[PDB]
């Protein structure tokens, strides 16, 4: 039996192309899709995070709507100390990102009875009243409920509905006043602390960018964060403003915008031309809209993100079952699968892995169903198509790159070898998405990190030090990507990879079809 | 923009995701069918009548519990709800009924003490597996009992044994051919009568055992409607379910269900010998790897569509609805999939048997798939279920295509077929429109059986058989203009495609 | 297997150029209509018998030359001819009968048969003064074109000889033009002459071209070929010469000149029809292009589905040849391919010694170039540049050609009154011939102009019961397509058909086996 | 805009069709190579000349008449011609010799294969006869066809092998085998050239029925095909040629060998100045069809006016060239690939897609044996491939590919690779900038090796 569904990858139709998907094939050890994990209580010590990226954890978001900014700084401690206790070898060392996802114009719940994790219960058809009053933050019950949005009366209306947690509890205002609301409970369960809110037919007036953003952004400045997940941004202004508190200090900080509203979507466009790439938050984005509508927008942004090439991540939800079970339902295990095979260069855990009670496992199941996915992937549809889309231009780089991916198809390549500085040039061989791993070798460390953000980029960190003949010099990284895949079973001596590297001191221009060793 | 048109005319599938609209309405008609599990929480009349108000169509009952009497109730009740729509036959929607066979199936014993007396397994922990009958009512954290007789001759030293859907996993250690001491691997709280797999194992238990065999036979004097046949492995699995429904049961359809990987390997003998295919994820993402599921599952709906077969996706699709009220964003992606995948029908299996929100459940799954439905890249489909049909020179199968084909050229309202049998909807249905079929027909059971294909909305018909066989056409297909009017699927002014008669005759009519 | 099956299943079209079988036999019908112009070579009775025996669907006249009379006795001739075979309304094919217009033409002098040799280099005056317009010579030369000297500048080219002789322009005179021959040869009287780059300042119907309109009028003629049509408003003018009396006179727009290319869809939307008349076009515009011009106009005739003519030395060497040369059967496959409905013929029938013998050729060429069509790809093409519309004919019409190619219909049997049930299936282009019943004479004689259209006239009364009515035709259709060798029974064909004596539409159809 | 670019980008072929732009003016470059018939019309030196200048880039000598001292001296002359453009490296276009064997010809054991009834034709199948039908003018030793029967005469006879040899020791660069039948006949051609003659290639001729029946074996065992229309209009049935020409060049393009499409393609440019709309119409249909070289013979050989139907004919086939639906002919000649872990292949369809994305001036190759250079023309690409090669051999057997324009370097080879490589790729530059392929500032595709044996490396750089 052929191997990463070659059979199905001959079909001259995407049906025939289903019909021969063979769980027996095995597919290639590379994993092409880079998964987020979020850093919480579970995955937060040394231990816990060091067999997390041995479990194929490339990006660590950190959630700052939760936490200060001493609990957050361990973290990033945390995740430095575990991934530089690989640094010993640098052939085997694996790059991890950091990710600062912003708290954004959020609502959040009190506490109840004064504890982060207590909880009471609700009842179907019973009352409960929402209160601005601040001498309920810490004392929510069954009966009032604090929030933090102050101008919610102003906002809803008599006959509203409110949502809270993640959409689990349904609320319909009853009786408004002037800092009171007396809501019904639809659909009742336990209450927990600090939980989100969510208006769906509102038009919430929080800002985009609020001062504990701006800090919360100045802080991951400071930090040397290598992205940031900007939330509930519905313009693009919005991505502008998280911009230009960045500042100059920041400005090679990927802006990642999350999609998470009604306007978000309507105004995709715009937003997507101002960010560097995009997040589709099903969480809150499945409550804004109707959860029936939510893979159209999935399907949507990841389609103009893939024209646009520009790494969207798939988020929320995808292994919410793992967070207390050992293995996934086949729903999760189908999510992962089809959104890797609507093209997410990213794939997000959030709660899976950071209070969930089996993180590792959750992150091994993503790496498995990628894998999976990948290899079912219909590249012959896939790659025209990115062809026929592609704005013809005369940049040298975009041609060897779309030439690259090209010649890895025609010799069924084991590797795409790019030299790049800043990570462009791998960018632009991951835009037309090859079936061959991307070995991007780069002396940068922050693009390193930044790789993981496009789908196939397996960034190595090349250490050793610059050489006085620049051919001298070329030769060793690519010697040293040699290595990475031999050690990591890319490839073999004898097979054949793609080699992307500048002719002269600019640009990468040159392709060279060479054998392993 | 409607029906997500401007999606529908892009000439590549990336532009066709990118022109997704949110904003888009689709049709009122759903085409894919929701099949429903039943149990205590929708067994009532009065619930069940809500769940066929909700969106059901074809009610499945699990014979790995219950007894016959129980079954009897069920179907009573089932028919009873259904019947009583029936003083409007222009609103009345068919439901079908299903028996799912128990099959080769390997459970544990009932643990010690009360009937819901649970255990604890604790990882790192030994537990000996035996087949004393002692033990069959004294199950604990120590001793374990189970059906299986035969365990002891397929397993060997470091297999794994799963129980309860493979939340709890064992590694045996020691074997005896009384005693197999095991070693917990998960663990959790284990309960009585669940389900154990053996995925490295060839288990010799019957396809259509001695209880298989009085469940057939009871669900012909029932007159069901098709049957489920579990644990299929092999086209000699599909004959001998033929052969118990016999010359009584020989219009019964029979659905296999995949569960294994040797059904997997010889899915196109099982298939050419059923008449559809259920993929059934539970326990196939036991037998084989949870990451590998998807491409079973896109496979076997692939040759199935090939085929013109009618395949279900099943299990798990909005398993979060058992206890919550909305589904997790997995499950609202894996019933659009499933749809986009190209299953003719999506099922409920405990979010309706015994879940807290069944009618959410069901009205969850209609809002899906009708939006899945819209979403569908019409465009290549059609060309490719065209150039992949088997070359006929069978007329109806030209009238057939013709009339999809008419139908896409004229965005029409729907498709009126008139049929006996089901035949000339169902040929109509492999080339997957988008336009509602709706299917005339004065057999009952083939109004109920038209369920298992996408897009055919049957609708049954009690006018007795006009002297002037042209009098009757035209009385069925005015049935159907009042139908579809009464439902929302068209309006007067708008155009729709009859298809009458074998049938040879297609027609491009506005509705009066 | 027979007429390229095995080509036409191909999942490429460079592996359905590589099935292409010199072995596999074409079917018996042709779909393409041949046009042949009636000249000295063709007029008689008898000769035009053999033309229609030979495949002539359409009779062209070219009212550049000849006075009414002549032109009346020819078309009485045709219609004698066309007769001759009324008694059997089975094998009754019918002719139409077009109008080629004189149109904004200019043409010299005369110089008794005399001919005049024009020299490389030599200087030759253009002069408007009619005094020289019998004295033509090797000297001086006159036009009728009395405006010439204010739409041609110094530099232009001028063309005496269906290009064959070529002029540069070297001085503008008051009433006079200096050229130098570029291209010599022997000139003849009143040639014709072409002025590419100039915006020639001709009407677009003249008083010749308005009574001779209107004398097609009279003589009842199916089609008028429009020449040098530039813009919308020339369709019109043509348009408003027929009147009423010519209302359902099909008007084919003549593109002969770069204008007409450059206003191509303006003049297509006004149009019944296109003709590439390649003949001025490759004077007008530079040879090499022509190509281009004929594979576009002809694909967006297609795409609007109305009918398109190829012509002009199609099969030139055939005018003093028994046989084509391999660039002109060449050519005549390829039009067909292209998607042309119609190839015409302009000369191998009217003067030259084998007009026989090119009609024939040209109904040989297209039956194997109509087998070689990658259907395939042209069906779905067609399917996907369709416009959605919610008219019952058009969905009918693509329903019947659709289930033609699931079943291999042996034809698609359409019941018309006007013809356009019939067109609208012979839009999608089946590759079944399309058997187009119908009362109607002149619906008869115009269908030549769709691909795939065979036109066949019922003379039976009209039943009083609709439905005997309807099953009359039908089985007229039948007994068509057995004797021509369309199909024997036992095959399966579709039949096009309302659904009550009044529908107004063409909606029903039936996939029924033959009698 | 230009080269029918707008056409190019649409998404199906009926739209390309209705794109197609007579105001769009082509490139510079043509791809497709000329053959010229040699005759009477075109020996003379100075003649010669202007047929280079012309767009001549093979030369055909019919050796179906005249003898051995007639075409020693026309080669001369061709020879004498081409080199007089030597002396600037950067403008001397490489001028192929090509030998077309008389074969088994017929010309005025017959009793004993034809029957009563069957059709003797003569000339090019002018004159009909019957075992008269087609009566004419009937001249001296004129071709003779016999298309039922089974022609029994040597494939390769007594003069053929002489001429053979004979073009063996005038260092041409291609055979145009005439009358190939089967595969034995190809055979018995090589033979014949025998070790001196290996690198000759030989060029089948299919000019009958048994020659399309048989024409996998021919391909198989030939260096390339020939659509020889004249004889295979007679022998097949002329309304059929089309089916032959469209099939031969297709499965060509499939295997990747040349095809030349001849005869008759502006016939009545023998006599006339300008084509007939049909001529026009074949040539163009022709180089859509995929064929690599079209011909002349007669056009040029003895009709008046051989310079005007040499600049037609580059004038045709630059439109056409512009009017092909690339983008279909490049997604199909991809998936119809064999696959195969070749690096040279990998390069050259990896620069003919980097070509497409930034619509390059030329796709510079260097190459010794010109296969780097007829790997990419397989993949037929839009920008001209400027193979520069030291070898002149496979510079003029480089015109049988569709778009190959061949330069001859004549500099001495450089110690460090790296400079020999910078020389032959500046020497493209020089030689496109001076054709108006490119002008500085404009981007191109240059494939070279990466150590001092096969062609692995491709850049994409800017004009200098
Ligand atoms: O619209 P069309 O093509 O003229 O068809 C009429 C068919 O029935 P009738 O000819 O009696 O109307
Ligand atoms: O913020 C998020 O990630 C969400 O809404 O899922
Ligand atoms: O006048 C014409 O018909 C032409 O130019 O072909
Ligand atoms: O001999 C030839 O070249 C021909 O017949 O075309
Ligand atoms: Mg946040
Ligand atoms: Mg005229």
């Amino acid at each position: 039996i052929q191997t990463q569904q070659l059979h199905a990858a001959m079909a001259d139709t995407f049906l025939e192309h289903m019909c021969r998907l063979d769980i027996d094939s095995p597919p290639i050890t590379a994993r092409n899709t880079g998964i987020i994990c979020t850093i919480g209580p579970a995955s937060r010590s040394v231990e816990t995070l060091k067999e997390m990226i041995k479990s194929g954890m490339n990006v660590a978001r950190l959630n700052f709507s939760h936490g200060t900014h001493e609990y957050h700084a361990e973290t990033i401690k945390n995740v430095r100390t575990a991934t530089e206790s690989f640094a010993s070898d640098p052939i085997l060392y694996r790059p991890v990102a950091v990710a600062l996802d912003t708290k954004g114009p959020e609502i959040r719940t009190g506490l109840i009875k004064g504890s982060g994790t207590a909880e009471v219960e609700l009842k179907k058809g019973a009352t409960l009243k929402i209160t601005l009053d601040n001498a309920y933050m810490e004392k929510c019950d069954e009966n009032i409920l604090w929030l933090d949005y102050k101008n919610i009366c102003k906002v809803v209306e008599v006959g509203s509905k409110i949502y809270v947690d993640d959409g689990l509890i349904s609320l319909q205002v009853k009786q408004k006043g002037a800092d009171f609301l007396v809501t019904e409970v639809e659909n009742g369960g336990s209450l927990g602390s600090k939980k989100g809110v969510n208006l769906p037919g509102a038009a919430v007036d929080l800002p985009a960018v609020s001062e504990k953003d701006i800090q919360d952004l100045k802080f991951g400045v400071e930090q040397d964060v290598d992205m940031v997940f900007a939330s509930f941004i519905r313009k693009a202004s919005d991505v502008h403003e998280v911009r230009k508190v960045l500042g100059e200090k920041g400005k090679n900080i990927k802006i990642i915008s999350k999609i998470e509203n009604h306007e978000g979507v309507r105004r995709f466009d715009e937003i997507l031309e101002a960010s560097d790439g995009i997040m589709v938050a099903r969480g809150d984005l499945g409550i804004e809209i109707p959860a029936e509508k939510v893979f159209l927008a999935q399907k949507m942004m990841i389609g103009r993100c893939n024209r646009a090439g520009k790494p969207v991540i798939c988020a929320t939800q995808m292994l919410e079952s793992m967070i207390k079970k050992p293995r996934p339902t086949r729903a999760e295990g189908s999510d992962v699968a089809n959104a890797v095979l609507d093209g997410a260069d990213c794939i997000m855990l959030s709660g899976e892995t950071a209070k969930g009670d089996y993180p590792l496992e959750a992150v091994r199941m993503q790496h498995l169903i990628a894998r999976e996915a990948e290899a079912a992937i219909y590249h012959l549809q896939l790659f025209e198509e990115l062809r026929r889309l592609a704005p013809i231009t005369s940049d040298p780089t975009e041609a060897t790159a779309v030439g690259a991916v090209e010649a890895s198809f025609k010799c069924c390549s084991g590797a795409i070898i790019v030299l790049t500085k800043s990570g462009r040039s791998a960018h632009q061989v991951a835009r037309y998405r090859p079936r061959a791993p991307i070995i991007a070798v780069t002396r940068n460390p922050q693009t390193a990190r930044q790789a993981h953000l496009y789908r196939g980029i397996f960034p190595v960190l090349c250490k050793d030090p610059v050489q006085e003949a620049w051919a001298e010099d070329v030769d060793l990284r690519v010697n040293f990507a040699m290595n990475v895949g031999k050690a990591r079973g890319f490839f073999k001596k004898g097979d054949v990879v793609i080699v992307l590297t500048g002719w002269c001191p600019g640009f990468t221009n040159t392709m060279r079809v060479v054998p392993v060793p």
